């Protein structure tokens, strides 16, 4: 997993998975996440897409041109049934497999949840280094990251620091993030840009005193 | 396999259960066989068997923070014995809490 | 995730990844699933295959007929290192991913732990029934079915009782609808199918049962 968003539930929701050209692509296929994966499409760079049969009616794709790169999933008329995690999973050659999670939730915009608890003005090109709040003497179980738009969170990064394993989100951006020595509480922006403008978050899981977080809005000239 | 967790008979006794991608959780009382107390996935929400409706409910908080308690709200001796709380994460699968549930208190 | 393949070790072990024909192969990935997956090699049916770094000197693969549907992962030589889980992905048009995973154990240890519990005899054309002996004092969480030969352990059957198919080119018939679990069938039996069968029982807070099972075929 190299990307991860979670977007609100609507009838004509669209599941985004836009793949940077990376290699040769030769496969993309389509899951609904569950303990069992269920395959919704399978594509072919040569001989089409092709929808699951428990899917036909319900999802299609657009015609876009071979050089944008998009596989996003849209749905016909969506239902409570189409909640949950999807997989768009690209394989390419010869970096590899990789995969693009999306959570789709019920919601309305994810800025309304989220009063900021900071605001920072910077200028494009320059670095943006942003920061949690560590308090207590609680042990800290989890950090995550991540960035907050109304129709959108993208997963920036998250930290198991007392077991599982790791995430980095590559893309869209490059994110400054390493997880290791109590430096899980900083992240940096390198080369900002308008389009970075947003609410961006830290949410510490913790022990006995679980349940904390710091939400700071970044605006860009 | 034994327990995590060790608690005393309460008839408000609470069977903590804290904690990626969650895709199941489920909980089950383990005697001389496995008995389905409720589950839930992130498509249908928490459904509690029809056994246990009027024995055990969920504080549905925050789910991201990975809590699943089992709250009873009335108990009887036979909920002394061994629970699991199953959790399945993507795509690494299993992570099974087990606790006991003592009638000496 | 469990296995379907376990083999003992060797410098010069293969771990066989023979795969189905289905469909169209679209590109083949090995690797290591340590704590962290770490990529052995890759292959393209037009590009060909690229070895990454790290097992540059210790892995291989033939060359010759390919399309005989094989990718099994040769050792040119291997250390304590390699001990440990190996995945053979298969990405195919249209049906997907096609996954095996193969165990290789440490401490030379294999069959030679294996005593039968029950000895079956059979004439080759025979549909053999086997069957797990499960004692009902543990709600059964897991039933395995696994083959003992003298240089690999393969998956038949698994069956989880709260997924996972087996990669054995047998065609056993199992189903584990309503309490199927407890037996397999091996339908029109060869003598290539004696040897040692172990039904295992996962418990789901208690401790596991084996009944090893010898089937000789005439």
């Amino acid at each position: 997993v190299l990307w991860h968003t979670s977007v609100p539930f609507a009838e004509n929701m669209s599941l985004e998975c836009v793949y940077p050209s990376m290699g040769i692509l030769t496969q993309v296929e389509w899951f609904k996440i569950g303990t069992q994966q269920d395959s919704i499409a399978i594509f072919s760079p040569t001989h089409g897409m092709v929808i699951r049969k428990p899917y036909a009616e319900r999802v299609y794709f657009l015609n876009s041109t071979m050089a944008s790169n998009n596989m996003t999933l849209f749905f016909r008329n969506a239902s409570e049934d189409d909640v949950g995690y999807y997989s768009c999973s690209l394989y390419t050659y010869p970096q590899g497999t990789w995969q693009k999670v999306i959570q789709v939730v019920q919601s309305d915009s994810f800025e309304a949840a989220v009063p900021s608890n900071s605001h920072i003005v910077s200028e494009p090109g320059k670095n943006v280094t942003l920061t949690c709040q560590p308090q207590m003497t609680w042990p800290v179980q989890a950090v995550r990251w991540e960035k907050i738009q109304p129709r959108q969170i993208d997963l920036l990064t998250y930290c198991n620091l007392v077991h599982g394993r790791n995430f980095t989100s590559k893309f869209p951006r490059q994110i400054v993030s390493n997880c290791s020595h109590g430096r899980w509480s900083v992240i940096v922006i390198p080369d900002v840009t308008v389009s970075d403008s947003g609410l961006y978050r830290c949410y510490l899981q913790a022990s006995a005193g679980e349940n904390e977080t710091f939400v700071m809005r970044l605006t860009v000239a």
